[PDB]
């Protein structure tokens, strides 16, 4: 059975295993009602799992009357696809139909934080606005990336500089997606999902603690041909998953404050992000940005050793980066490192920087984002 | 300075002069912020600008630390509200030293173009960021700037990529009319009348009786030294009535709204033939006496009231029939046939009309549903 997690006090998360192939079809006709859906996505996803929604829909669909349509549009994959031209070309395209798309649209969004964030946008500005709904396929979108009403694209001046809030109608969360995305994405989204717990619940963080070697495992595991990737860890996926959806759901419907705390490791993880883009991920730079920032707060006498300890632990139990120098980073970027200099810089492009404190593994310091010396940061960042 | 409340929250000001000293004053006040940039077109920019930068210097600098700011002149006209004009504002604004940030307050001074323009961009730029209409077309005062919708165009079609962005302020400083063309005078004032239409019998007849006056201040050649000086309330009510109304409209929040598209429904099915030769209030001018006809043919609207609308436009300079030879000497050639009028009200199958049970009293509180063959009627 699908569980349902509300957002801005409203229906609007649906998760379960398989909703893609027998629900999100039926369930978009039916809440979602219109005459026309558009559909976009990458080449990548999308020839893997386009295929079986055209079905899925053309079912659903002329089982009514009179039937809707599906239109689908499959951008390039990459973080390239988030600029001013495609959003344009994705509008043009639309605006192209026969019978040109009308406000009553409603747009599907089938992807990562990209396609998310894009196709968000799209929506939030199409005619002054339409609705849309997210079908995230990464871990760190299913958890994040599309959870909020945040969209945008970049500019060769920066990234996210344009966008809008543009909460989607519905958020249908498939993990079956989880079995297809690539094994260095998943462990990307890990890192969220681990930053989750750790500034929420102590039972939670440790639970993804045992869980590990299953979870990872699994992902890691060959299919054998009739299989699904996670039959057997279920329970403790989605668990784990849906405990980090459900709290970004619920930072969301709060904050301005509380919202800052799901900025843990990330006041650092970007600096270094900045520095190590693109050859190292997000959550990979967040990683490592959530050990240091850990560090920090017990640098400052705030944290227990203890508890530093445990999360870079968990961090590479799940096979997350926990050092600068980590030597898979190394052999991927040959010729780059972080100075303390760069690093500093970095932070400053956003003389004391806010930073979350942990007070321990499931309690921030504050309700909130702390002021930290940029001398006491020198420091954890100091070799 | 007269006050009118959007949206449970004052926020349109209204009075003569308040370009020249309150705006500028009044941002840095309500709006504080470090960084304020305005945006207009060349033709309304030169003439305003100057006044601006010395209003804004001196309430700037007598605080600390002193904000800054940031002009942006395009080009006149409907092409300005393209993906492009608006990419390189953002761009200009992401370029600046430093570069505009989120604290920034944008200030849309224009008509209806730099208006829904400035008002997308801001929209947009970093999620949203705060910004103010400041109307100069009297359209622009009485609607265009009321209401939050802001958009661009495509060459698929206008108005097509957007968004609903509430300005924190509307200043209308009633001056900008001084300036304004008359030719684009007279098109505001047909949402003016169509305001008074569906709203106030009082208020239709107060324009009426003072056409003449509004008129000559208007068609008269202000020697140099200013042009409404001794009309001032008479403009500044009948005006400020209209752009009442739309707040009123807009802040009763898909019913009483629909009311405000009298005279469109038909008005835009000429617009779209007659474009851009002849202006839009033109059209709604004409539109609004098709539909007025319209709701006299089918015995709801009296026909002293069709006169009495036919009379007032016209009154005012504003064209009454696809007849006018005002008109045709523009549009030499182009003419609306029953078909092509029925074809463009399609895209908009059944069709919906503002009809009016009396002048200042609608039949519903909303659009009607009327017959395409009662339609084909009012049209040739
Ligand atoms: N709240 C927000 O709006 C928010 C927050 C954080 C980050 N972001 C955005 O998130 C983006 C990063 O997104 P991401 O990490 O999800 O990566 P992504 O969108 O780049 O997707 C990662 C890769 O997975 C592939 N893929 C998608 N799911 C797959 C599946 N199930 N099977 C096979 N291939 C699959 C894609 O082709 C892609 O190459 C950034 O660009 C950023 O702008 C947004
Ligand atoms: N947001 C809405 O709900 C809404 C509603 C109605 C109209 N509109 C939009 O409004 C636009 C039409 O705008 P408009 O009728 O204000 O025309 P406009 O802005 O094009 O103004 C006409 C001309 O007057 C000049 N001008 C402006 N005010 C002046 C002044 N007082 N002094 C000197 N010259 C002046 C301009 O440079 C321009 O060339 C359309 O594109 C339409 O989509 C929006
Ligand atoms: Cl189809
Ligand atoms: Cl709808
Ligand atoms: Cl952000
Ligand atoms: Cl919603
Ligand atoms: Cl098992
Ligand atoms: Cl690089
Ligand atoms: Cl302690
Ligand atoms: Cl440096
Ligand atoms: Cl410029
Ligand atoms: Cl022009
Ligand atoms: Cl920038
Ligand atoms: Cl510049
Ligand atoms: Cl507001
Ligand atoms: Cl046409
Ligand atoms: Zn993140
Ligand atoms: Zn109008």
């Amino acid at each position: 059975n699908p569980t349902k997690i509300s957002i801005l006090g409203r229906e609007s998360i649906i998760a379960d295993f398989g909703l893609w192939r027998n629900y999100v079809a039926k369930d978009l006709i039916s809440d979602c009602s219109s005459t026309t859906y558009v559909l976009v996505t990458d080449t990548n996803i999308g020839s893997i799992y386009t295929p079986s929604f055209e079905e899925a829909f053309r079912k659903r669909a002329a089982e009514i009357t009179p039937s809707p349509r599906l239109l689908i549009y499959n951008r390039p994959p990459g973080e390239v696809s988030k600029s001013r031209q495609t959003k344009a070309d994705i509008e043009d395209w639309m605006l192209s139909q026969n019978p040109p798309c009308g406000r009553d649209t409603v747009v599907i969004a089938l992807g990562g934080g990209v396609i998310g964030d894009l196709t968000g946008f799209v929506a939030s500005t199409y005619m002054r606005g339409v609705r849309y709904v997210q079908v995230p396929t990464t871990l760190l979108a299913m958890v994040d990336s599309s959870i909020g009403g945040k969209t945008a694209i970049d500019t060769p001046l920066g990234k996210n500089l344009i966008g809008a809030i543009w909460q989607p109608t519905k958020i249908y969360i498939d993990l079956e997606f989880l079995e297809t995305l690539p094994v260095r994405e998943f462990i990307n989204g890990m890192a969220e999902v681990i930053k989750t717990a750790a500034i929420s619940s102590e039972e939670e963080f440790t639970a993804l603690e045992e869980n590990a070697e299953t979870i990872l495992k699994a992902v890691r595991r060959e299919v054998t041909p009739g299989e699904h990737r996670f039959e057997g860890t279920e329970e403790i996926l989605k668990a784990r998953i849906l405990a980090s959806a459900r709290h970004k759901a619920y930072v969301v419907s709060a904050d301005g404050g509380l919202r800052n705390l799901l900025n843990w490791g990330h006041s650092i993880g970007h600096a270094i992000e900045a520095i190590l883009t693109p050859q190292i991920l997000h959550g990979e730079c967040v990683a490592i940005g959530m050990v240091k920032e850990a560090e920090l707060a017990r640098h400052l006498g705030i944290l227990k050793g203890v508890a530093v300890s445990r999360i870079v632990k968990c961090l590479a139990a799940y096979g997350l980066p926990t050092s600068l120098k980590d030597a898979r980073i190394r052999k991927l970027t040959a010729g780059k490192h972080c100075s303390v200099d760069q690093l500093m810089f970095n932070m400053a492009l956003d003389p004391k920087k806010k930073i979350v404190l942990l007070s321990a593994i499931g309690t921030p310091y504050e309700t909130r984002a702390s002021v930290v010396a940029n001398e006491d940061i020198r420091v954890v960042l100091a070799p």
